[PDB]
């Protein structure tokens, strides 16, 4: 059973409802973005009208094998029209391929569907700057003040300048880094690129990679692990008894490994700033955690809302409890209250 959160009334539309079934009325189906909990589902024997972003369709292509006749790329920034409806897809600041969609609706009401996104001041100067807002569908995944997190670029200065005077005091070192979906590219290419280095994984990750339209990419990136000193792991090898067992495999090259989980929000954050982070270590291993997030905080999330100045919100992050519903339903009225909408 499809629910509400993800149907977009007074159209055929669905947003990210692959798991339901033949949804009844469902002419064309939206992927915000290429996370298993959105896509959940889709596979090659789909045989309805896919739309999505040029990356999106091209991870659905190669990775889940969906049939190119069924798969409808749009590009950004562009008025639309499916079956009927006027549409623009808006880039989410998420991970690759990601977007928000505004829905026209045919009675004037307008809708937008934030996906998964990292509210940016940027977005105020998008063409979300031209008409009213009536209903926000919002990534509600950090919607409470404890959720504080540096930017993007204070975490990835941190992790360069971390692996950059490791390797150079001991040129003998390896740095891996743990991944499980994409997303967060920049952690290992930001790395890698200081270290002179290539960035190696396995086939598998590779062909993920080489669907996500990065300039440049077959200069950063290798299948090759003996070429490369920082290596890509899964995110569930990252831990003292997985990496003890990668350095055993890279034959004596290696005599130390830094590793880094990019996690997002974690209670280290309440306490701690990104300049005072260490590691947790057993001998020559040491793991970092670092607060790389592609959701909003939750003082972008209210930024964000307060300038929109929406007639209804709709989260679709958080809605299983009650107690968060409420606790969310409180913060609506409150950023309303303040802002005077
Ligand atoms: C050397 C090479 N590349 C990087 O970082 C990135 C480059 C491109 C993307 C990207 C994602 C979607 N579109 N472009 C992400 C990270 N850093 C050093
Ligand atoms: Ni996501």
């Amino acid at each position: 059973t499809c629910p509400f959160y993800k149907k977009i009334p007074g159209t055929g539309f669905t947003v990210d409802a692959f798991q339901y079934g033949v949804v009844e009325g469902c002419t064309a189906y939206f992927l915000t973005h290429f996370h298993s909990d959105h896509y959940a589902g889709l596979s090659k024997h789909f045989t309805f009208p896919v739309y999505c972003s040029e990356i999106t369709g091209n991870l659905l292509k190669n990775k889940l094998h969906v049939q190119e006749q069924y798969i409808h790329p749009l590009p950004l920034d562009t008025e639309c029209i499916v079956n009927g409806v006027k549409v623009v897809l808006l880039d989410a600041n998420h991970c690759p391929g990601a977007v928000m969609i505004l829905f026209y609706l045919p009675n004037g009401t307008v809708i937008l569907h934030t996906g998964d996104f990292r509210a940016d001041p940027s977005m105020e100067r998008s063409l979300l700057a031209d008409q009213k807002v009536h209903m926000l569908y919002l990534d509600t995944t950090y919607c409470s003040p404890e959720y504080t997190f540096p930017s993007q670029q204070e975490v990835i200065r941190f992790a360069i300048n971390t692996a950059f005077e490791a390797v150079t005091l001991n040129p003998h070192a390896l740095v891996v880094c743990g991944t499980y979906s994409i997303g967060k590219e920049k952690v290992f290419l930001a790395i890698a690129d200081v270290l002179g280095s290539k960035v190696g994984m396995s086939q598998e990750k590779y062909k993920t990679l080489q669907c996500l339209n990065i300039p440049e990419i077959n200069s950063l990136i290798t299948t090759d692990m003996c070429s490369s000193l920082v290596h890509l792991l899964p995110m569930m090898q990252i831990n003292f008894k997985g990496l003890q067992s990668h350095l055993k495999k890279c034959g004596g090259k290696y005599n130390q490994i830094l590793a880094f989980r990019p996690t997002g929000w974690t209670h280290s954050n309440k306490f701690t700033r990104i300049a005072d982070v260490i590691p947790q270590t057993k001998g020559n291993i040491s793991i970092y955690g670092i607060p790389y997030s592609e959701h909003s905080s939750y003082l972008e999330m209210k930024r964000f809302v307060q300038w929109l100045k929406p007639q209804k919100i709709i989260p679709t992050v958080n809605v299983g409890t009650w107690k968060s519903r409420s606790t969310m339903e409180k913060y609506f009225r409150e950023w309303k209250l303040e802002a005077g909408y």
